[PDB]
């Protein structure tokens, strides 16, 4: 019954189109929800996506100032993948701050609502609320906003709390059937580790996150579910998958440490290791969240100072605006398949012809196949939507 | 199959967010039933919320006079808790007012409608009305506006018929499978028991209900499921939970009779027994139903005259609106778990730039573990949402 | 797994609120179709609510001139008995005339649609076409409007084809998961017979239809499903169950022929015997379909002459507008239960305040407990409702 | 649980209704999907309709030139039957082109979306993205936009890569549980095929498919499922049922070679044999997508010259509108039933007081017995519905 995720990792060429909502699209005429920080989880047998609700629709007077990241109103809404997140939507509890879990007999949530200074995280298992913890830095607590993983029943959740440009404290919870059985301090060279895109891989977890203090290049964390050691290092490959950053011919990056080269700001990313070779998602604009592509790295886990990429695939055209990106997993008949979701983020901050800030979402997924090329941005026209 | 409730009480530090709806929020932009009298109730797998409608949306011309609490139109709305009631919201009884049970095998909701005089109670059980009663003292029949406790098979509901000002007929009816098999009239020291927050307390069910007549002190009836022996007192803590109430310092109960105090009127709340002393949830105001505390008084079960508090939590702030409050109880793996839902009213008699009354609610569950602060409030503004 | 109705009727004194949709209310604000001729069948599980849609919804361009009967849009619709007919409610069949059944097993649905002098009646079976007929007199084929009765796997419905105002061709078709195993053509006294109310009295089935030719007292028609044989006659009490007809003084009734009392035309309606005694429901008013009552005539299902009447309920108020009413069995824990809806018809032609024609539901159910009085109609105010 | 379609072809004397969309008409009112190229399959227990959705609804700003066939935007859109495309439709996968399988298992959905020229094929099995291929004619890659079809586990997909007027490269795709086992390059006497009409002819699959180069004749693909071996030819009926065509006095077809009249063009169209004789469904105009008419053919699968015609019927009135058709094979109780279903497409390039371009469907099964005549239009008034 409990998940394992022993099968080994689909063998990737590329991926595939897999999902798209077309949320804003279809908020133009329709109850559609504002949401912001999506994700995809998948029980055994569907895929579900996630999203941070504002506690209002786009086509509503409650969908101004929706840019602001902390309400009281924000709820985690939770769709099985391809349907939008209508007036129908399930939000499974209150948070401004999500992440989920199937272990194979029921869904965790984790949910972080409440004061920026005095925030509580509930652990929501099997419909029932088990645990909670509070800020422990008395700042902002967060956690990985995408799908968390569970292996023989005991799920892995990041948590950050305290500054954004500075030190943190990050913890990694163990979790089994909602309850915290253990809480270990992030220890290794990641020096900041935020939102981070956590796959299995067995025997243990590897996260992938954003470094928003001194690097541009990602973060890894090892999680040993058995052991509960956790292990930190960054993404070794030259081409680095964080935004801010510098271009491919002046980044850099290091095995060990940030680079200290465009790091203080960030977006949610993700990247996972097929041998010595990293697959990784990054923007196609050096400096903003425009555009979106995927490439292998060769021996770019292994080895900083290579920029030899291949298998290059546009997502999001580089005039398109893209958004968060992370990670999940899916079991197949044999192997363990890696796929990836982009939030394409549409509103204000930006695009001030609207007084609303929402996102649609486009999934993609591993594929051993062939594939061609394209571009699957948010297509919906500002100028003509309801502001 | 039958829920017995055997597990001892979870060990509760505190409250944590659970579910919130943002039901007048998602109004403003599509069609959200008019609801009033919200309560949660859970089956051994999942929550459910339910509410009495008004047989109206918001945006809609009927929803203009929807203060009226009694109307051929209401019936018992029934979702997942999370989804708000939309237009694919089941109606699953007639009823301006209502109790929902589920006793492990099916849900058993008692649904009173008709002329005030004479009003029916319909017992649907299963999906099937398997019993009905008819009004005994000829005045406005009502029951809980909550949750009822099913233990092996046998649901107990609290039943009110007469005034609200002077004696009225009480009467527990134990239901088995949708049949009333025993009727009890109510006995003790409480005069006025209406609206009832039941829980069960192995091997029997304790509510604390409200008094509109004497008392500001919430009235207490305990039900042996096994000799249907009902026994009534008050709860004894020196700060009441009712609104409207007098100060924490000038106020007094007597959990023997009531304190006599402001106690003219009323509103629907909560409060359950941690040993001696008292976990209770009220209002902030102390005579109009603004902003949402609980907080655990010690001693404050057995002790009249202990005004120490500890553990308070704001729900909802002090200038936000709130309304009926109640307890359900959630089965976990080694104990039961008491939770409560805060009805967040707004609308007409307190709130005139609309001419609707409606509400969301907010869920909050028991925790062991550590919890921070915060305020959940409707969030709707009615001067931009459609009159 | 197959329904046989083996039990006893439960002992009724009366019936209790059971449902209640507020279409039309719930139409003002929202996307809810426009319907007609509904009626109420449940699955071993749950009740379902069926109505003929006119394939628009009611703030639509198209719900203009929906007093059509027999359109090429309409369709079957079918949802929980609670849920109204939203945008995500499934047609089940394309149909102006409709008769489902649920055997145990499977739901059969007949669907008569097509041209009105060569209309096709299909039978849908677990969702598949199995079987088909034509029109044998090229007239409107028409059905019972209502639940159809299966015993033993083998469901019977009753079927006419032409005139409304002479001699009609009335068969009773046997149907087998789908499959028209035998059609028997009507015998008996019964000289029109229409939209009959068919119940499971075990061994066979008793429809109570209508008469719009020459009676104002409703024909009976009794089908052996053992024997496959038809017995045809008139509920005998003195007190008419058909709008038109004559006041309580002056109504007549045979026992076997029509009273040629206002005969010509009719309403949908429904009635059962209690031993010697039977339980009719009829609209208040005796020339139009205004109010709803329902009682109980001593000695009415054997005397002609009978008219005490007694455990009279007002469904619907005198004033307000009712229209079809038909049975529905319910098995119980140790017998049948008999309940009842009545169709609220509102709009064109009564009403001409809007262009449209729809309708509301209430649901009863028979009860053995005590009930209080009341009045439930549709209530839509249809001077303020979009036109 | 691996369908087999073993059993006989049900014996067909025409063809009954069965299902309605009405989406046109209920989108005047509601948010109803766009979408155009439907279908229909079902698993064993009930049937689903699919369509290519537009990512926008009709009442919407993004439903203008919705007459483009190829966009990133285009999805998927999966209902049961009889649920009309809703906000809480799920979209199942990004494509421009579909075809849907059950294979008694899981749902097989294969989708094709990017770039024109270098289209992407992804294989969905049971929720997971399992095979992809890529152009291999670097041409529009176009699949068969009806349900194909599965024996013993293996699926079989017919994929067009090339000129739509001129030799373009056929495959027939042998797919099992998703992957992609063997790739079949068309052979026979078909020239050029495209948007196959599939069912099973146990042991095999037979497939009428549309040529839209030189022939107003059907070519036929026979896939043998044992091994995996491809024969191609015509429908020899003198009465064509490609849309243009030549009138019924000027007709003719070979059987072997495509008739050289009016192929230029074409639609995508359904037939199936019954013995020597076929069933076919075409347009009633000739050279327009207006009107649908259903007839068998004396000797029309075996004798090309045959012009005799019986069991005629309307399904589309001859000034109505229609659209793609296409066949879906329902597994009875002893015989396999063929059924189909027409696009009723109403909007742009063909009527200019709307800017959109959308369908609706008309479902028709297979009867043994008897049926009368009809029309089932669309029935939407464009006129007065929103641009
Ligand atoms: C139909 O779809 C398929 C799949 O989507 C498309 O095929 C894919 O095409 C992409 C290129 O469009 C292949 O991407 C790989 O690109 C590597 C470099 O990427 C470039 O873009 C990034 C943008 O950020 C730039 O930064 C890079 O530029 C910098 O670095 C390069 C280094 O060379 C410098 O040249 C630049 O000046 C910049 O400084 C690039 O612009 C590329 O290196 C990679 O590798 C091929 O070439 C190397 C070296 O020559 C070979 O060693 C290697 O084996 C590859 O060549 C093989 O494969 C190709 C394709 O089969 C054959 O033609 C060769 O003969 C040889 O066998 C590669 O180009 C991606 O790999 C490819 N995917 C697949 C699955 O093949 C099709 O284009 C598309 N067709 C259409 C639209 O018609
Ligand atoms: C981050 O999150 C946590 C969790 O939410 C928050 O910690 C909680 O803080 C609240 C403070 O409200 C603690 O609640 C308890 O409040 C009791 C008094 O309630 C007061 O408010 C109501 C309305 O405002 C008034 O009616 C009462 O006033 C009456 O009595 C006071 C008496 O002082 C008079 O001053 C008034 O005039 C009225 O007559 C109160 O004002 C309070 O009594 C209770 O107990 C603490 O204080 C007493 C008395 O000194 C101590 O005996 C007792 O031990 C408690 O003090 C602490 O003791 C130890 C210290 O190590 C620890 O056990 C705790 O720290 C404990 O607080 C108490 O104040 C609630 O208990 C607490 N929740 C926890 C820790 O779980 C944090 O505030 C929040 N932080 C930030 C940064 O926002
Ligand atoms: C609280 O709710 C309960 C439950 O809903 C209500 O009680 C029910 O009340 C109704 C009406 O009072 C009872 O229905 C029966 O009505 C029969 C006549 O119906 C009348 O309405 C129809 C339509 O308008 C008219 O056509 C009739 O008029 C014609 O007939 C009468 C006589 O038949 C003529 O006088 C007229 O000129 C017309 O020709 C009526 O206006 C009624 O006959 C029936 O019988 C009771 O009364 C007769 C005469 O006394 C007795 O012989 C018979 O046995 C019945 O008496 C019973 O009831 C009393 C108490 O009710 C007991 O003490 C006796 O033991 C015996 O059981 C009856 O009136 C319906 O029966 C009743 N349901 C119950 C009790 O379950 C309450 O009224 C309601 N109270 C409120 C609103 O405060
Ligand atoms: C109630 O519903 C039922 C069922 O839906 C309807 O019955 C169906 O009616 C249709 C139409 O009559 C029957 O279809 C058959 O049509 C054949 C060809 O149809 C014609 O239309 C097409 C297109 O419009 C034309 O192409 C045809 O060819 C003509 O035009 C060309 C131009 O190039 C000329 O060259 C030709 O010469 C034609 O002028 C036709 O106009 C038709 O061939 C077929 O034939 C019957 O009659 C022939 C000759 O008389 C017999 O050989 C053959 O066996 C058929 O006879 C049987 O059926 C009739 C009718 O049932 C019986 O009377 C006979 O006893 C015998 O059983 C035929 O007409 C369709 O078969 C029929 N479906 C049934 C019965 O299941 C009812 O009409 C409808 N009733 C209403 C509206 O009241
Ligand atoms: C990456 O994106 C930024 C826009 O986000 C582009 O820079 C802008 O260029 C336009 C003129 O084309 C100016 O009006 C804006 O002020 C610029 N900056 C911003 C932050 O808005 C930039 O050209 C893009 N290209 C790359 C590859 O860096
Ligand atoms: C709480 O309520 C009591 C009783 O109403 C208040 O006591 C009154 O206080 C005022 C001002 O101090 C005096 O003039 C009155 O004589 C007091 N008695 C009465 C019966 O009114 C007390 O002030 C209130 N305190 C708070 C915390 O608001
Ligand atoms: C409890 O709530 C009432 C409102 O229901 C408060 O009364 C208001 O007080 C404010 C500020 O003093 C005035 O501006 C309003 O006009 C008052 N409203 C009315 C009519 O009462 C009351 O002050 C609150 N009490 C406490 C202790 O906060
Ligand atoms: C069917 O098609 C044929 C051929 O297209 C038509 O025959 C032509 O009719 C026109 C008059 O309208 C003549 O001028 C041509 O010479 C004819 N051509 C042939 C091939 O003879 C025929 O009229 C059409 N018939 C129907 C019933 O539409
Ligand atoms: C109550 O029911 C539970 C079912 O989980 C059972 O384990 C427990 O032993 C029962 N206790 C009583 C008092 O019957
Ligand atoms: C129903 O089935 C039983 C056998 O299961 C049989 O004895 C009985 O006669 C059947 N009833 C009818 C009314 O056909
Ligand atoms: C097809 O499936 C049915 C049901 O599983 C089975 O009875 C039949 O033998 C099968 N035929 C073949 C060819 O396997
Ligand atoms: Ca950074
Ligand atoms: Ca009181
Ligand atoms: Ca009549
Ligand atoms: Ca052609």
């Amino acid at each position: 019954e409990y998940r394992n995720w022993s099968k080994p990792q689909c063998g990737i060429t590329g991926f595939a189109p897999f999902s798209k909502d077309n949320s804003i699209r279809l908020s133009a005429g329709g109850d559609i929800w504002v949401t912001r920080e999506p994700y995809v989880s998948c029980d055994p047998d569907k895929c579900y996506q996630f999203a941070l609700g504002q506690g209002t629709t786009l086509n509503n007077v409650h969908s101004n100032n929706t840019v602001r990241d902390r309400t009281p109103y924000r709820t985690l809404l939770m769709n099985e993948l391809g349907v939008p997140f209508h007036l129908g939507t399930k939000q499974v509890c209150i948070a401004w701050s999500s992440s989920s879990c199937h272990d194979g007999k029921a869904w965790l949530h984790v949910c972080i609502t409440g004061d920026d200074k005095n925030a509580t995280a509930s652990f929501i298992y099997n419909g029932r609320l088990v645990d909670s913890v509070v800020s422990w830095s008395k700042d902002i607590l967060r956690t990985q906003e995408s799908e968390c993983v569970c292996i023989n029943g005991t799920c892995t959740v990041v948590m950050t709390d305290g500054s954004a440009s500075g030190k943190a404290d990050t913890k990694i919870l163990f979790i089994e059937e909602g309850k915290i059985v253990h809480t270990s301090t992030l220890s290794g060279s990641a020096q900041h580790v935020e939102e981070c895109s956590c796959y299995p891989r067995y025997p243990g977890v590897r996260c992938v996150c954003r470094d928003n203090w001194k690097g541009s290049n990602r973060p890894i964390v090892d999680i040993n579910i058995k052991d509960h050691s956790i292990v930190s290092s960054y993404v070794c490959s030259g081409l680095v998958g964080d935004t801010p950053r510098k271009n491919d011919s002046s980044s850099s990056s290091h095995c060990l440490d940030p680079n200290n080269e465009e790091g203080g700001h960030g977006v949610k990313g993700w990247a996972f290791d097929d041998g010595n070779d990293v697959w990784m998602g990054r923007t196609i604009n050096e400096t903003s969240r425009l555009g979106y592509e995927t490439f292998k790295v060769i021996e770019g886990w292994s080895n900083p100072k290579s920029k030899l990429q291949t298998n290059r695939q546009v997502i999001v055209d580089r005039g398109d605006r893209s958004g968060y990106s992370g990670i999940f997993s899916v079991e197949g008949k044999s192997c363990i398949n890696r796929c990836f979701y982009v939030e394409l983020i549409r509103g204000r901050k930006e695009e001030t012809e609207v007084l609303w800030t929402s996102n649609s979402i486009v999934v993609f997924c591993g594929t051993s196949g062939t594939y061609g090329t394209g571009s699957w941005p948010d297509g919906a026209d500002l100028n003509l939507m309801p502001i």
